[PDB]
């Protein structure tokens, strides 16, 4: 089997991408944020505290003839930005782009933190990291990909995120028309539960490539590119007037600037992020200070190849017995 679904930016900045997901019988379609940095499929629901729902579409398990309470199971998750959610668990039929999993754990939110309530465009998350990170207790549950894997034509999914435009998540096949050149594959460590890999270096604009190992995670659920402070300083030094602002929370730059590209290495291959992908617009409405799309990871504990990086590539998440990642230009 295979599946193929379009993923759409939630706003004009590509802050996140939403993909329609069919849950239950008859189908209830929710727009979920596919997140290769976490491993829970959770949704706004008829159980979510009413004051914490503001425009999201909800899953109502009582209206699904295939929903079953997973007795005793609860979940609770905290994300890197300090947001969180928690609740109980149903199993139900879940389909993405024509690919159907029966008995998928659908984590129903009883509580969500304010950042989720305040974003009416995201109805929940669909985790695509390794199932060892799933938070369901006392019986950990598998991700949608883990459940689908054995049925797929090939045990892979691909992320093809658009710049200010829709893109595609495919399951079970590699669309050879969706990228240019060849796909370069690189080793993955699953020891922390992430799609963790080592970039071979970087370049700023037309500058020389610096060969240096940068360990980080491929994370479709993170907007920006978070890299070591040395790398980030080298990038922003090429933008006149750019500076790190403690009050704003990162590097800002004059909105009048033209940004240089940023290249990252994948083995001997190179992925080029155009400068425009690094512009996240005014820090507040009407400001002439703009927020940068490359930021320091120093306060995180891990480097994160978020959407800024991934949207410059066609990315293969190869879930074979020994997982690997593939990157191609497009």
């Amino acid at each position: 089997s295979t599946g193929s679904a379009t993923t759409t930016p939630i706003d004009s900045l590509d802050d996140a991408y939403i993909t329609p997901v069919q849950i239950g019988t008859p189908a209830q379609t929710l727009n979920l944020d596919f997140d290769t940095g976490s491993s829970d499929l959770w949704v706004f629901s008829s159980e979510t505290t009413a004051s914490e729902v503001d425009g999201q579409t909800i899953y109502t398990p009582s209206k699904s003839t295939t929903a079953k309470l997973l007795s005793g199971a609860t979940w609770s998750i905290s994300y890197g930005d300090g947001s969180s959610s928690s609740g109980d668990v149903y199993t139900d039929t879940v389909s993405v782009g024509g690919l159907t999993v029966t008995g998928q754990a659908v984590e129903s939110a009883k509580k969500v933190s304010s950042s989720f309530t305040e974003d009416s465009t995201i109805d929940g998350l669909l985790g695509l990291a390794f199932s060892t990170l799933n938070t369901v207790s006392p019986t950990q549950q598998k991700t949608f990909f883990d459940n689908a894997k054995a049925s797929l034509d090939s045990p892979v999914f691909t992320a093809d995120l658009g710049y200010h435009a829709p893109g595609t998540y495919n399951f079970g096949f590699i669309d050879t028309t969706a990228y240019t050149g060849s796909i370069t594959y690189t080793a993955v460590s699953t020891k922390q539960g992430f799609w963790e890999w080592t970039s071979t270096g970087y370049a700023v604009g037309s500058g020389t490539f610096k060969s240096t190992s940068i360990d980080g995670i491929a994370d479709t659920g993170t907007t920006l590119l978070y890299l070591p402070a040395t790398v980030v300083s080298a990038y922003w030094a090429q933008v006149s007037g750019a500076k790190s602002s403690s009050s704003v929370g990162g590097y800002v730059f004059p909105c009048s600037a033209t940004l240089p590209s940023f290249t990252f290495g994948v083995g001997s291959a190179r992925i080029v992020i155009p400068g425009d992908y690094i512009d996240f617009g005014p820090i507040s409405t009407g400001s002439s200070s703009c927020f940068g799309g490359i930021q320091s990871s120093a306060g995180i504990g891990i480097n994160i190849f978020g959407d800024v990086a991934l949207k410059a590539a066609f990315v293969v998440f190869n879930g074979a017995t020994t997982p690997t990642l593939g990157f191609a230009s497009k």
